């Protein structure tokens, strides 16, 4: 079942055009639940531009897929459990696969910039296998994802603005608790075209949004226990000097013995808010971090739907 062997991952298009097939190298898993991680140094050394992927999952078993890119994967094995880790290094969220919720495609003269001196040098694929009803004939599984590369340098340049909680602590039984986070916008205009949330099973809703002299404008709103795919902003958000990006997740502490606090273990839990912008070329930088809120008070003037879960 759609597993190439004598073929090899490579696929040329054209001449600077190709296709890479991250994929799995034939595992079986033992249980459920189980992230799997492998990866696939680029081929060429020269930068490329990183333009399409193509989700091949099999239907029948697999949860979710995530794609990243890193320097460094953090084992050398042909695959490995992904709570060893991803990569070492900085690892950056290209792509996310969710069953039932179709992802959208970039928008066209968009490419995340890859390999070179500065972009990475590797590819991680972290794959959710969710039950094991489809594996009691143990078949070795082959899901992953195809991607478009190319050295045809693109107009605009994919990025990851990824906001996130790093000193919250939930205090169990706590009917709510907000996790605020917010920095002023410094490098040249980015626009927002996608967002993904992802908390653990507490996360009652994420939220996030550009303020602009005082006003919020909204950017991106879910449920953090729906899959967590990138969705697609409504109406694409500019982002200048001077900007405030905020956001909050909100959490309970219901059903909970002890104190929760941020980590990468199902007990522990996160509050990250992956908003992929892009912008031009010549002004474009990949990647942007907020673990701050610069701006506390300010959360007075949020919006009411930020605190109101559906
Ligand atoms: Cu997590
Ligand atoms: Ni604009």
């Amino acid at each position: 079942n759609e597993c190439l062997g004598t073929i090899g991952p490579v696929t040329p298009l054209d001449a600077s055009d190709f296709a890479l097939d991250i994929r799995m190298p034939g595992v079986t898993p033992k249980e459920s639940d189980t992230y799997f991680c492998m990866s696939m140094r680029l081929p060429v050394d020269e930068e490329a531009f990183v333009i399409d992927f193509k989700p091949r999952a099999s239907m029948d078993t697999v949860h979710a897929m995530l794609l990243f890119g890193c320097n460094m994967p953090s084992s050398t094995g042909s695959y490995w459990f992904c709570d060893e880790g991803t990569c070492t290094d900085k690892a950056n969220i290209l792509y996310a696969w969710a069953r039932n919720a179709p992802p959208t495609r970039l928008p066209k003269g968009v490419g995340f910039r890859v390999g070179g001196e500065t972009g990475s040098k590797y590819f991680v694929l972290q794959v959710h296998y969710g039950d094991i009803s489809a594996f009691r004939d143990n078949h070795k599984d082959c899901s992953g994802v195809s991607v478009h590369l190319t050295r045809v340098p693109q107009p605009l340049i994919a990025g990851m603005y990824l906001m996130m909680s790093v000193d919250t602590v939930i205090p169990p039984g706590e009917k709510v608790v907000n996790a605020d986070i917010s920095c002023q916008y410094k490098m040249y205009p980015m626009h927002v075209f996608a967002y993904r949330v992802h908390t653990h099973h507490l996360g009652k809703v994420v939220s996030g949004y550009r303020v602009r002299n005082g006003q919020w404008t909204l950017i991106g709103r879910q449920n953090p226990q729906l899959p967590q795919a990138f969705y697609p902003v409504e109406h694409p958000v500019d982002v200048t000097f001077g900007d405030i990006l905020a956001a909050r997740c909100v959490f309970t502490g219901e059903g909970r013995t002890e104190a929760t606090h941020i980590g990468g273990t199902s007990s522990d839990e996160m509050c990250n808010l992956y908003i992929m912008y892009y912008m031009e070329a010549k002004y474009a930088l990949s990647f942007m971090t907020c673990t701050k809120n610069v701006a506390p008070d300010m959360f007075r003037t949020i919006p009411a739907e930020a605190n109101i879960p559906i």
